[PDB]
Order: C-alpha cells, then sequence, then structure tokens
C-alpha cells in the first residue's frame, strides 16, 4: 500500500551559467516538484556548508545559493544533489574594463 498521494520533489528546472564579476553576489535558484526537502551545494566537488557566504534559501519548490563576494575562484562547477534528481551548471566570473586594476 502506496500512502500519500505521488508527489516527488525532483528538479524540474535545473541552473544555468552565470555570468557576474569579482565582487558581486550570485544567486543561484531551482524548482523541485516538492517542497520541504534537503539540497547539496556541491561546488568543484567539494561539499558546501550553509554559512554567512553561502545563504541556503530553501524557499517554496525554491532553493537559491547566495554566494556574497563571488571572487574569480568562487567560479565552479554547482552540482545541486537532491533527493534522486541532480543538476549542474558552471559559474563565470571576470573583471570588468572599468576597476580599481586591470589584467
Amino acid at each position: 500500500g502506496s500512502s500519500g498521494s505521488s508527489g516527488p520533489a525532483a528538479i524540474i528546472k535545473p541552473l544555468e551559467d552565470q555570468w557576474v564579476a569579482p565582487g558581486e553576489d550570485v544567486e543561484l535558484r531551482c524548482e523541485l516538484s516538492r517542497a520541504g526537502t534537503p539540497v547539496h551545494w556541491l561546488k568543484d566537488r567539494k561539499a558546501i556548508r550553509k554559512s554567512q557566504k553561502y545563504d541556503v534559501v530553501c524557499e517554496g519548490t525554491m532553493a537559491m545559493l547566495v554566494i556574497r563576494g563571488a571572487s574569480l575562484k568562487d567560479a565552479g562547477e554547482y552540482t545541486c544533489e537532491v533527493e534522486a534528481s541532480k543538476s549542474t551548471a558552471s559559474l563565470h566570473v571576470e573583471e570588468k574594463a572599468s576597476g580599481p586594476s586591470s589584467g
């Protein structure tokens, strides 16, 4: 007997490649077939931990990740490892022509 009407929490709306500058805030939102589900943010094959830098905002079937001050390094492959689903993306970060320095 299968109780509770069918309804998984897989990811239907995968992330995408973001293009920002070295010092701006990045927000990676997503969509889940259900709310109240745990997520796993993997950056460069590394397990991330919710903190001042990474603000895991899990709202109505929406998982957003704020990357305060995203430096050229912050750029990496973000893998949203959900219950069973999974989403992969590539972050970008390049300095602007007009700034404190160029190179």
